[PDB]
């Protein structure tokens, strides 16, 4: 028997966990014994909506996670095959979005930059393989336990072609724009250094406990003007080229808001490193 | 009695004429004497911006023009402007309807008159900010008048623009770069928006060639959030609107001088007016 193989008629769907991109992820529990004793598992799989290829693009998914093996990524268990579906493993502490607001008293500073810390690692990993994330958000990392994050989620990944430094998507609808980097808002181009200025937002997030009166979006919306979503981004886009960022969250050390802003340098060729955040935040736990 | 207050009570509905902006414009007859003979008026009303149509009310009271529609009064309780009828309607309805009696000598003529129109409300220190064919009424086959002020607005003497940025409903397609970017409105935004106008009428307002239909297939139909940007980028790149079927090259070159990024290099409507006048001739 193949262990990443798993049957339709035993994988038992239980609650949706997620929904988005003409798909959805779903709690299941694998079980051929049929006592309710079998593992729990994270389900993805698209509505049989699909057409501009979704298909090829989960299949292109699946090829990614599975070859992905590192401590901060989730972890890939297999596939079920009729409709395609990606089998990845269960946390059911959720992402930081969910954990965060209910656990403000076990999770001080030092957690925080320890979970920092850990969201790089996988980042840095996954740019070392030659991938953009376009999608890091506290809603996409997940928590292991307090002392474990995992990135979650690789559903907007995509490889960087050799001899070149960026990626430019086509498909566009339902971009997290509040997560953007300005060349990725005005050009649909994807860096590395774009993941770092995302990895900033998620940093801000990590630091108000993921609070929805503090997300990047009621932020963002609060700085900008009347706006109808047809114009919210060329505003948003102008915001940043004055020069205006989130601000420093409540109680956060300007010396971890330095290493934040850093990430929100205007241009890619000026932000700061994966590497060089590891750094940082080392330097503040010791 | 002031010829220019309309009583509510003799204000007889006939039909809708348009919908936008969170209210309308109906035909209707005022008709004091009850007996079907009174004149036919546009009326426009909001359902139950107050303020914003009070401010429309006054720009057009105090515009006068052979190319303006004409002001006729108000219905006061709440208030409704009263504005000549012109049963041809707009460009947008009028030329797919009349392309046999409209040739090139007669869109030429028509393009002067909406720069005349549009030059007048420039002298007097205002910005249009919706100048398209579906706001261009047709007197009659000779003549034509801008019909429709909603979103117009002054600009302050010794400034050279102005910030809306009540935003959300902007007519995208038409827009300069500067009003997508950073929602400032210059005289010569008009002049970028009069270049699309002059578009339109080349093409007998057609729909499938309209310049929405057009610029969505150059950049894609993508998402309309990033709708706007994409367009930014397309405008940046140096891509404009291709030249009208059977339309004449220098005719075409004049439309392109209303499309320069900068507005400070964008032609002024008296040199539209001049350049057209010179093909006339
Ligand atoms: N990362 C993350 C967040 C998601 N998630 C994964 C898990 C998990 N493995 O335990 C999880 N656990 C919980 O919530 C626990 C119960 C509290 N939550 C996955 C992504 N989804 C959004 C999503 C949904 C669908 C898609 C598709 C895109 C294209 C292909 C088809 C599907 C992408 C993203 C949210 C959470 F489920
Ligand atoms: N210009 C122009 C186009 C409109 N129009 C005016 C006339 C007219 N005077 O004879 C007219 N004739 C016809 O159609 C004939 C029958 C073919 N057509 C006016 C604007 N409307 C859109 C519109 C509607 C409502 C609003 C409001 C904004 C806020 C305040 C309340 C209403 C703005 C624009 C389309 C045609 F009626």
């Amino acid at each position: 028997v193949d262990p990443t193989h798993f049957e339709k008629r035993f994988l038992k769907r239980i609650r949706d966990l997620g929904e988005g991109h003409f798909g959805k992820v779903e709690l299941c529990r694998y079980d051929p014994e049929g006592d309710n004793t079998g593992e729990q598992v994270a389900v993805k799989s698209l509505k049989p909506e699909s057409g501009g290829n979704h298909i090829a693009d989960l299949k292109k998914e699946i090829e990614i996670l599975r070859n992905l093996y590192h401590e901060n990524i989730v972890k890939y268990k297999g596939i079920c095959t009729e409709g395609i579906k990606l089998i990845m493993e269960f946390l059911p502490s959720g992402s930081l979005k969910e954990y965060l607001p209910k656990n403000k008293n076990k999770i001080n500073l030092k957690q925080q930059l320890k979970y920092a810390v850990q969201i790089c690692k996988g980042m840095d990993y996954l740019g070392s393989r030659q991938y953009v994330h376009r999608d890091l958000a506290a809603r996409n990392v997940l928590v292991e336990s307090e002392h474990q994050v995992k990135i979650g989620d690789f559903g907007l990944t995509k490889a960087i072609e050799t001899d070149k430094e960026y990626y430019t998507v086509k498909d566009d609808r339902d971009s997290p724009v509040f997560w953007y980097a300005p060349e990725c808002l005005m050009q649909s181009k994807f860096y590395i250094a774009s993941d770092v200025w995302s990895f900033g937002v998620t940093l801000h997030e990590l630091l108000t406990y993921c609070d929805s009166d503090s997300s990047p979006m009621a932020l963002f919306l609060k700085m900008i003007g009347p706006t109808h979503g047809q114009m919210t981004v060329t505003r948003l886009v102008n915001t940043l080229k004055e020069g205006k960022r989130l601000p420093c969250p409540p109680n956060c050390p300007d010396e971890v808001y330095q290493l934040m802003r850093k990430c929100w340098e205007f241009q890619p060729s000026n932000r700061t490193s994966f590497q060089n955040l590891i750094e940082g935040f080392e330097a503040l736990l010791k």
